[PDB]
């Protein structure tokens, strides 16, 4: 049927991979194993139509992104997350958004901004700048919690209704 290619990323340790796992798998991802490049694929309903979500899973830490630029390139749209409770993850998104320019070679990409880990009470970016950053950018801004599945679903399904705009 319709299938989407979702690409996930961030700098490490904002929850990537905890937010696809629990999208796909339905559980909480508590340890840290940073990601090389994985790829979930599940079949799903998304306002009626019968899909098939392809996320691939990108590493966040620099000395493990060997080639994710050629990864990312067959990306039809991106979730650049950060983690509300860390200012520099925010500050690194602007590299990101550059980069999926870069790979897609345009600068009319489906994207959405996640503010991840919403759960916790130590945060230093607050939705307010989160909102001014993605409407720059033309994109929605949502927040989740991998941890307790807030937004979760919300996000790659507002992801997949961007790539639906374009
Ligand atoms: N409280 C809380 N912790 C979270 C959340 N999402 C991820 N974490 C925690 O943050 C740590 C790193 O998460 P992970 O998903 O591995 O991050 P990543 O962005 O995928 N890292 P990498 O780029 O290196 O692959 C883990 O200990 C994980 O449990 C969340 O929404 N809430
Ligand atoms: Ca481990
Ligand atoms: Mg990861
Ligand atoms: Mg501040």
């Amino acid at each position: 049927m319709t299938e989407y290619k979702l690409v996930v990323v961030g700098a490490g340790g904002v929850g990537k991979s905890a937010l696809t796992i629990q999208l796909i798998q339905n559980h909480f991802v508590d340890e840290y194993d940073p990601t090389i490049e994985d790829s979930y694929r599940k079949q799903v309903v998304i306002d009626g139509e019968t899909c098939l979500l392809d996320i691939l899973d990108t590493a966040g830490i620099e000395e493990y992104s060997a080639m994710r630029d050629q990864y990312m390139r067959t990306g039809e749209g991106f979730l650049c997350v950060f983690a509300i409770n860390n200012t520099k993850s925010f500050e690194d998104i602007h590299q990101y958004r550059e980069q999926i320019k870069r790979v897609k070679d345009s600068d009319d990409v489906p994207m959405v901004l996640v503010g991840n880990k919403c759960d916790l009470a130590a945060r230093t970016v607050e939705s307010r700048q989160a909102q001014d950053l993605a409407r720059s950018y033309g994109i929605p801004y949502i927040e989740t919690s991998a941890k307790t599945r807030q937004g979760v679903e919300d996000a790659f399904y507002t992801l997949v209704r961007e790539i639906r705009q374009h």
